[PDB]
């Protein structure tokens, strides 16, 4: 089950403004991103702040902490830049910045590279140096996804962008899957050997259609860290998601739990251990104007 373990609102705001949220390498910490462009780190269990940094001059979107601790990717509203990097050791300063992507990711095997999306576009840059080593556009085979996000595979070999699936080393589109939706554009499975695009499952090797899931609908997806169990939430047609999220067994695609929180959800995240789920939920009725959101946490 998901029980209720804890909740805490961003400590003596009149109007609690967390956004998005992950759990740090350090254990009993969260960091949660808010809508004044501040990144907060939080004490998990006692619901405490601990400290507090500026990253945007607008609402964080999204972030991305490096498994080694060193490293975290943010993204924003309305700033330029959009989205940038930080190093986390010693001071709390920026690396690098990436112009407009409003997404952005960390390369999966080695955490050298950041993948980031514009649009349709996906931008590969380096950490050390910052520069952009790729720019992934293929005017034949794009998809124009409305929700485009650019990723790496387990093994860092392989981009999925708009639903092209690009050779990195060759810098060469190997194949684009054909569109069933406006908006998804899909991501790799942590088994190395599936690629789920909206409700499509495509297999790597033959390209050929698996399964269809169609309760993945508008869903963007994470895994626990074992990759046993895969999380999504339907996108909202204000809060990017809706009131539900569900629960798939990672291996068979097959449904473990539909969990309504009657609340406009804004992020979901799950610790190294796979012992906790962090949610981010607006209080009031749905769709409520006011912003006073909440992190509730859940004991997996
Ligand atoms: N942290 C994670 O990776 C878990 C993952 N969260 C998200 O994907 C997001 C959280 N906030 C967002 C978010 C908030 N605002 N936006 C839009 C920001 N604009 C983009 C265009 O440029 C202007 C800003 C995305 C997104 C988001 C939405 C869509 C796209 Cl394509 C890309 C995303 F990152 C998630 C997975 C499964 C779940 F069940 C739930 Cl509830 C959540």
């Amino acid at each position: 089950a998901f029980r209720p373990i804890s909740v805490f609102r961003e400590a003596n705001e009149d109007e609690s403004g967390f956004t998005c949220c992950a759990f740090s390498a350090r254990e009993r910490f969260l960091m949660l991103g808010t809508c004044t462009g501040q990144l907060k780190l939080y004490n998990v269990f006692s619901g405490q702040e601990e400290a507090s940094y500026n990253c945007h001059n607008s609402a964080i979107t999204h972030l991305e902490p490096s498994r080694d601790g060193s490293l975290l990717l943010t993204s924003a509203t309305w700033s330029q830049p959009l989205s940038a990097l930080w190093g986390m050791k010693s001071v709390f300063d920026m690396k690098h910045s990436f112009t407009e992507d409003h997404y952005v990711e960390f390369s999966k095997h080695s955490q050298d590279r950041v993948i980031g999306t514009k649009g349709d576009i996906a931008h590969i840059y380096d950490i050390q140096t910052g520069n952009k080593l790729l720019t992934l556009f293929n005017p034949d085979l794009a998809n124009n996804y409305k929700r485009n996000c650019a990723t790496f595979n387990p093994t860092d070999d392989l981009v999925l962008n708009d639903g092209v699936l690009w050779d990195v080393r060759s810098a060469q589109a190997i194949h684009k899957f054909d569109k069933f939706n406006m908006n998804i554009s899909g991501v790799f499975h942590p088994n190395g050997l599936e690629v789920i695009i909206n409700t499509e499952i495509w297999d790597l090797r033959t390209f050929h259609l698996l399964h269809t899931v169609p309760a993945l609908d508008q869903c963007r997806v994470v895994f626990n860290h074992t990759g046993t169990v895969m999380y999504g939430a339907m996108l909202q047609a204000k809060s990017p998601f809706g009131s539900s999220f569900r629960t798939f067994n990672a291996t068979d695609y097959k449904p473990i739990a539909t969990i309504d929180v009657k609340r406009n959800i804004f992020d979901l995240c799950t610790d190294t251990k796979d012992c906790y789920l962090a949610v981010i939920e607006n209080q009031g009725s749905m769709d409520a104007l006011n912003m006073d959101t909440v992190c509730r946490l859940y004991e997996v």
